C-alpha cells in the first residue's frame, strides 16, 4: 500500500462532475472545486473543453497532481515539515491524506496532535486527533486515518 491507494480508498472515484454534500462540484478522485467556474477549473486543469466528463487516466493524472501540491505544501509549511521528516512511510502517508482532505492550513491547526506524532506518542496523537470538528465531520475516514497513525501500519485500509 501506499498513499496513492489509501487515498483512492478515501476518495472513491467518479468520472463525471459531482456536487457532494457540502455543496462543492468535485470529480476524479477527490478533485473539489458555480458549475460554469466548476468546469472552467476543471478544463484547465486537464487541458480541454472536458463539459464535465473525463476518462481514467485524467482522473489518475489529476490526483496524481492533487497529492503532489499536498506533498508539497506539506514540506513548504513550517510546522507540518518537520513532522512529516520525523515520520515512518505509514505516518507520513496519513499526513498526506489529511492534507488532501482539508488543506495545509487545516492540518497545521492541530498543534497537540503534531507535537505528539513528532515525539511518538501515538496513543497521545489518537485521542487529540480526535477531539475535532474534523473527526466528527467525515469520522469513518478520520478513524481509519487516525488508526493509520496509531498503529503506523496499513490495517484500517485492509
Ligand atoms: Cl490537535
Ligand atoms: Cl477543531
Amino acid at each position: 500500500m501506499n498513499i496513492f491507494e489509501m487515498l483512492r480508498i478515501d476518495e472513491g472515484l467518479r468520472l463525471k462532475i459531482y456536487k457532494d454534500t457540502e455543496g462543492y462540484y468535485t470529480i476524479g478522485i477527490g478533485h473539489a472545486a458555480s458549475l460554469n467556474a466548476a468546469k472552467s477549473e476543471l478544463d484547465k486543469a486537464i487541458g480541454r473543453n472536458t463539459n464535465g466528463v473525463i476518462t481514467k487516466d485524467e482522473a489518475e493524472k489529476l490526483f496524481n497532481q492533487d497529492v503532489d501540491a499536498a506533498v508539497r505544501g506539506i514540506l513548504r509549511n513550517a510546522k507540518l515539515k518537520p513532522v512529516y521528516d520525523s515520520l515512518d512511510a505509514v505516518r507520513r502517508a496519513a499526513l498526506i491524506n489529511m492534507v488532501f482532505q482539508m488543506g495545509v492550513t487545516g492540518v497545521a491547526g492541530f498543534t497537540n496532535s503534531l507535537r505528539m506524532l513528532q515525539q511518538k506518542r501515538w496513543d497521545e496523537a489518537a485521542v487529540n486527533l480526535a477531539k475535532s470538528r474534523w473527526y466528527n465531520q467525515t469520522p469513518n475516514r478520520a478513524k481509519r486515518v487516525i488508526t493509520t497513525f496509531r498503529t503506523g501500519t496499513w490495517d484500517a485500509y485492509k
